[PDB]
Protein backbone atom coordinates (compact mmCIF):
# COMPACT_ATOMS: atom_id res chain seq x y z
CA UNK A 1 0.00 0.00 0.00
CA UNK A 2 0.96 3.60 -0.64
CA UNK A 3 3.11 5.63 1.92
CA UNK A 4 5.61 8.10 2.39
CA UNK A 5 8.66 5.62 3.07
CA UNK A 6 11.39 5.38 0.64
CA UNK A 7 9.82 1.96 -0.90
CA UNK A 8 5.87 3.39 -0.95
CA UNK A 9 6.39 7.39 -1.36
CA UNK A 10 5.42 10.01 -3.78
CA UNK A 11 7.80 8.64 -6.32
CA UNK A 12 6.17 5.17 -6.61
CA UNK A 13 2.45 6.18 -6.54
CA UNK A 14 2.27 6.78 -10.08
CA UNK A 15 2.42 2.63 -10.63
CA UNK A 16 -1.04 2.43 -9.04
CA UNK A 17 -2.07 5.66 -9.71
CA UNK A 18 -0.89 6.93 -13.00
CA UNK A 19 -2.76 10.31 -12.78
CA UNK A 20 0.16 11.23 -10.61
CA UNK A 21 1.52 12.06 -13.86
CA UNK A 22 -1.84 14.00 -14.67
CA UNK A 23 -2.10 17.43 -15.74
CA UNK A 24 -3.82 19.61 -12.31
CA UNK A 25 -1.46 17.61 -10.06
CA UNK A 26 -1.12 19.09 -6.07
CA UNK A 27 0.95 20.46 -4.21
CA UNK A 28 2.67 23.55 -6.17
CA UNK A 29 4.83 25.66 -5.30
CA UNK A 30 3.08 29.46 -5.58
CA UNK A 31 5.72 31.89 -7.22
CA UNK A 32 4.48 34.64 -5.83
CA UNK A 33 5.74 37.55 -7.63
CA UNK A 34 4.21 36.03 -11.38
CA UNK A 35 0.78 34.91 -9.32
CA UNK A 36 -1.71 37.64 -10.91
CA UNK A 37 -4.01 39.65 -8.57
CA UNK A 38 -7.49 38.75 -9.72
CA UNK A 39 -9.81 41.88 -8.73
CA UNK A 40 -13.12 39.28 -9.82
CA UNK A 41 -11.94 37.04 -7.44
CA UNK A 42 -14.36 37.61 -4.27
CA UNK A 43 -14.07 37.49 -0.31
CA UNK A 44 -13.67 33.99 0.79
CA UNK A 45 -16.83 33.23 3.03
CA UNK A 46 -16.37 30.51 6.02
CA UNK A 47 -19.61 29.93 7.96
CA UNK A 48 -17.84 27.61 10.57
CA UNK A 49 -20.16 28.45 13.23
CA UNK A 50 -22.62 25.27 13.32
CA UNK A 51 -19.80 23.21 12.72
CA UNK A 52 -20.12 19.86 14.43
CA UNK A 53 -16.99 17.68 14.75
CA UNK A 54 -17.97 13.96 15.41
CA UNK A 55 -14.50 12.07 16.09
CA UNK A 56 -10.57 12.10 15.16
CA UNK A 57 -8.82 9.14 13.25
CA UNK A 58 -5.05 8.06 13.06
CA UNK A 59 -5.83 6.79 9.21
CA UNK A 60 -1.99 5.60 9.03
CA UNK A 61 -0.92 8.51 7.07
CA UNK A 62 -2.19 11.40 9.08
CA UNK A 63 -5.06 11.82 11.25
CA UNK A 64 -8.56 13.53 10.48
CA UNK A 65 -10.98 15.37 13.00
CA UNK A 66 -14.77 14.54 10.75
CA UNK A 67 -17.82 16.68 10.65
CA UNK A 68 -21.08 15.61 10.54
CA UNK A 69 -21.84 16.75 6.81
CA UNK A 70 -25.28 15.59 6.44
CA UNK A 71 -26.36 19.26 6.62
CA UNK A 72 -25.77 22.78 5.64
CA UNK A 73 -23.64 23.61 8.80
CA UNK A 74 -20.36 24.41 8.09
CA UNK A 75 -19.62 26.14 4.81
CA UNK A 76 -17.37 27.27 2.30
CA UNK A 77 -18.23 30.04 -0.17
CA UNK A 78 -17.17 32.84 -2.31
CA UNK A 79 -13.75 33.30 -2.91
CA UNK A 80 -12.81 31.44 -6.43
CA UNK A 81 -16.18 28.97 -5.90
CA UNK A 82 -19.70 29.09 -7.37
CA UNK A 83 -21.78 27.35 -4.83
CA UNK A 84 -21.56 26.08 -1.38
CA UNK A 85 -19.21 23.45 -0.26
CA UNK A 86 -19.34 21.61 2.83
CA UNK A 87 -16.60 21.05 5.31
CA UNK A 88 -16.13 17.17 5.64
CA UNK A 89 -12.62 16.89 7.26
CA UNK A 90 -9.39 18.63 8.00
CA UNK A 91 -5.85 17.36 8.71
CA UNK A 92 -2.29 18.08 8.37
CA UNK A 93 1.17 17.34 7.01
CA UNK A 94 4.04 17.51 9.15
CA UNK A 95 7.66 17.17 9.19
CA UNK A 96 10.60 15.70 10.90
CA UNK A 97 12.20 18.92 11.51
CA UNK A 98 10.89 22.72 11.41
CA UNK A 99 12.33 23.36 8.25
CA UNK A 100 10.37 20.78 6.09
CA UNK A 101 6.46 19.70 6.24
CA UNK A 102 4.21 21.87 4.22
CA UNK A 103 3.21 20.41 1.20
CA UNK A 104 2.31 24.10 -0.71
CA UNK A 105 5.17 25.96 -0.92
CA UNK A 106 5.76 29.91 -1.52
CA UNK A 107 8.66 30.92 -3.39
CA UNK A 108 9.85 27.93 -2.55
CA UNK A 109 9.69 27.92 1.18
CA UNK A 110 8.47 25.00 2.93
CA UNK A 111 6.47 25.71 6.47
CA UNK A 112 7.10 23.66 8.86
CA UNK A 113 3.44 21.92 8.55
CA UNK A 114 0.69 22.85 6.33
CA UNK A 115 -3.46 22.35 7.06
CA UNK A 116 -6.21 20.73 5.17
CA UNK A 117 -9.73 22.20 5.56
CA UNK A 118 -11.75 20.06 2.75
CA UNK A 119 -15.13 20.43 1.59
CA UNK A 120 -17.20 18.90 -0.97
CA UNK A 121 -19.40 20.66 -3.64
CA UNK A 122 -23.30 19.77 -1.97
CA UNK A 123 -24.30 19.91 -5.73
CA UNK A 124 -23.30 16.48 -5.93
CA UNK A 125 -24.93 15.19 -3.34
CA UNK A 126 -22.03 12.70 -1.56
CA UNK A 127 -18.71 13.12 -1.37
CA UNK A 128 -18.46 10.00 -2.87
CA UNK A 129 -20.36 11.45 -6.19
CA UNK A 130 -17.90 15.13 -5.98
CA UNK A 131 -14.53 13.07 -5.76
CA UNK A 132 -16.37 12.31 -9.93
CA UNK A 133 -16.04 15.49 -10.39
CA UNK A 134 -13.42 18.59 -11.99
CA UNK A 135 -14.95 20.86 -9.55
CA UNK A 136 -16.18 18.51 -6.43
CA UNK A 137 -14.29 19.39 -3.93
CA UNK A 138 -12.58 22.73 -2.21
CA UNK A 139 -9.35 22.72 0.03
CA UNK A 140 -8.41 25.25 2.61
CA UNK A 141 -4.99 25.67 2.68
CA UNK A 142 -3.51 27.13 6.15
CA UNK A 143 0.12 27.30 6.59
CA UNK A 144 1.99 26.62 10.15
CA UNK A 145 5.30 27.84 11.40
CA UNK A 146 6.89 27.70 14.38
CA UNK A 147 6.30 29.86 17.08
CA UNK A 148 3.99 31.14 19.87
CA UNK A 149 1.29 28.28 20.47
CA UNK A 150 -2.10 28.49 18.52
CA UNK A 151 -4.82 28.19 21.38
CA UNK A 152 -7.29 26.50 19.57
CA UNK A 153 -5.16 23.78 18.44
CA UNK A 154 -4.59 22.46 21.67
CA UNK A 155 -7.57 20.28 22.56
CA UNK A 156 -6.09 18.58 19.27
CA UNK A 157 -2.62 18.14 20.48
CA UNK A 158 -4.30 16.93 24.03
CA UNK A 159 -6.29 13.98 21.96
CA UNK A 160 -3.35 12.60 20.00
CA UNK A 161 -1.67 10.40 23.04
CA UNK A 162 -5.30 8.68 22.47
CA UNK A 163 -5.18 7.63 18.94
CA UNK A 164 -1.10 7.28 18.58
CA UNK A 165 -1.63 4.21 15.94
CA UNK A 166 -3.00 3.44 12.73
CA UNK A 167 -7.03 2.57 13.07
CA UNK A 168 -7.25 4.42 16.46
CA UNK A 169 -9.85 6.93 17.16
CA UNK A 170 -11.43 9.08 19.66
CA UNK A 171 -14.74 10.87 20.08
CA UNK A 172 -14.58 14.85 19.55
CA UNK A 173 -17.25 16.45 19.45
CA UNK A 174 -17.55 20.44 19.88
CA UNK A 175 -14.23 21.41 18.20
CA UNK A 176 -14.12 24.58 16.97
CA UNK A 177 -12.24 24.90 13.75
CA UNK A 178 -12.36 28.59 13.71
CA UNK A 179 -9.79 28.59 16.12
CA UNK A 180 -7.41 27.27 13.78
CA UNK A 181 -7.77 30.39 10.78
CA UNK A 182 -5.17 33.37 10.85
CA UNK A 183 -6.91 37.01 10.63
CA UNK A 184 -6.82 37.39 6.95
CA UNK A 185 -8.68 35.68 4.28
CA UNK A 186 -6.36 36.35 1.52
CA UNK A 187 -5.17 33.55 -0.81
CA UNK A 188 -3.77 31.70 -3.82
CA UNK A 189 -6.02 29.89 -5.80
CA UNK A 190 -5.70 27.13 -8.71
CA UNK A 191 -7.23 24.26 -9.74
CA UNK A 192 -5.67 20.54 -8.89
CA UNK A 193 -5.92 17.57 -6.80
CA UNK A 194 -5.89 15.80 -3.80
CA UNK A 195 -2.20 15.24 -2.63
CA UNK A 196 -2.60 11.73 -1.86
CA UNK A 197 -3.80 8.69 -3.72
CA UNK A 198 -6.31 8.25 -5.11
CA UNK A 199 -4.86 11.96 -6.53
CA UNK A 200 -8.08 12.49 -8.18
CA UNK A 201 -8.22 16.06 -10.07
CA UNK A 202 -11.29 17.38 -8.09
CA UNK A 203 -9.66 20.16 -6.03
CA UNK A 204 -9.81 23.67 -6.20
CA UNK A 205 -7.15 24.81 -3.91
CA UNK A 206 -7.92 27.73 -1.59
CA UNK A 207 -4.57 28.55 0.26
CA UNK A 208 -4.56 31.58 2.80
CA UNK A 209 -1.28 33.83 2.42
CA UNK A 210 -1.10 33.99 6.17
CA UNK A 211 0.27 31.34 8.05
CA UNK A 212 -0.81 30.66 11.82
CA UNK A 213 1.90 30.14 14.17
CA UNK A 214 1.81 26.80 16.14
CA UNK A 215 4.73 26.50 19.22
CA UNK A 216 6.77 23.75 19.09
CA UNK A 217 5.97 21.75 22.10
CA UNK A 218 2.08 21.56 19.59
CA UNK A 219 4.34 19.79 16.55
CA UNK A 220 6.68 17.63 18.41
CA UNK A 221 3.56 15.56 19.54
CA UNK A 222 2.38 15.76 15.77
CA UNK A 223 5.55 13.60 14.86
CA UNK A 224 4.64 11.49 18.11
CA UNK A 225 2.09 9.60 15.94
CA UNK A 226 2.54 6.28 14.30
CA UNK A 227 1.89 5.49 10.71
CA UNK A 228 1.70 1.83 12.29
CA UNK A 229 -0.80 -0.22 13.97
CA UNK A 230 -0.79 -1.27 17.68
CA UNK A 231 1.72 -4.08 18.06
CA UNK A 232 3.98 -3.14 14.82
CA UNK A 233 7.42 -1.93 14.69
CA UNK A 234 7.12 1.63 15.62
CA UNK A 235 7.50 4.21 13.04
CA UNK A 236 6.81 7.86 13.81
CA UNK A 237 4.51 9.57 11.68
CA UNK A 238 6.46 12.65 9.90
CA UNK A 239 7.15 13.57 7.04
CA UNK A 240 3.93 12.88 5.22
CA UNK A 241 3.94 15.64 2.78
CA UNK A 242 4.22 15.09 -1.19
CA UNK A 243 6.30 17.32 -2.70
CA UNK A 244 5.82 20.25 -4.78
CA UNK A 245 4.53 19.00 -8.66
CA UNK A 246 4.78 20.59 -11.89
CA UNK A 247 2.50 23.24 -12.34
CA UNK A 248 1.92 22.67 -16.24
CA UNK A 249 -0.79 24.38 -18.48
CA UNK A 250 -2.15 26.15 -15.17
CA UNK A 251 -2.19 29.86 -13.48
CA UNK A 252 -2.72 30.59 -9.32
CA UNK A 253 -4.54 33.70 -9.13
CA UNK A 254 -4.50 35.81 -5.84
CA UNK A 255 -7.18 37.75 -4.31
CA UNK A 256 -4.83 40.70 -2.95
CA UNK A 257 -2.72 43.29 -4.58
C1 LIG B 1 3.72 -3.48 -1.73
O1 LIG B 1 4.58 -2.45 -2.26
C2 LIG B 1 3.99 -1.33 -2.79
C3 LIG B 1 2.62 -1.18 -2.82
C4 LIG B 1 2.07 -0.03 -3.35
C5 LIG B 1 2.90 0.97 -3.83
S1 LIG B 1 2.21 2.47 -4.45
N1 LIG B 1 2.36 2.47 -6.05
O2 LIG B 1 0.81 2.45 -4.15
O3 LIG B 1 3.01 3.55 -3.95
C6 LIG B 1 4.28 0.82 -3.80
C7 LIG B 1 4.82 -0.34 -3.28
C1 LIG C 1 -12.00 9.27 -2.66
C2 LIG C 1 -10.79 9.50 -1.79
C3 LIG C 1 -11.15 9.78 -0.35
C4 LIG C 1 -9.99 9.65 0.60
C5 LIG C 1 -8.92 10.68 0.32
O1 LIG C 1 -9.46 11.98 0.57
C6 LIG C 1 -8.60 13.05 0.55
C7 LIG C 1 -7.26 12.87 0.26
C8 LIG C 1 -6.40 13.96 0.25
C9 LIG C 1 -6.89 15.22 0.55
S1 LIG C 1 -5.80 16.62 0.50
N1 LIG C 1 -4.44 16.19 1.22
O2 LIG C 1 -5.54 16.89 -0.89
O3 LIG C 1 -6.43 17.64 1.27
C10 LIG C 1 -8.22 15.40 0.87
C11 LIG C 1 -9.08 14.31 0.87
NA1 LIG D 1 0.57 33.76 -13.45
NA1 LIG E 1 -28.36 14.75 9.40
ZN1 LIG F 1 -3.95 17.14 2.85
Amino acid sequence: HWGYGKHNGPEHWHKDFPIAKGERQSPVDIDTHTAKYDPSLKPLSVSYDQATSLRILNNGHAFNVEFDDSQDKAVLKGGPLDGTYRLIQFHFHWGSLDGQGSEHTVDKKKYAAELHLVHWNTKYGDFGKAVQQPDGLAVLGIFLKVGSAKPGLQKVVDVLDSIKTKGKSADFTNFDPRGLLPESLDYWTYPGSLTTPPLLECVTWIVLKEPISVSSEQVLKFRKLNFNGEGEPEELMVDNWRPAQPLKNRQIKASFK
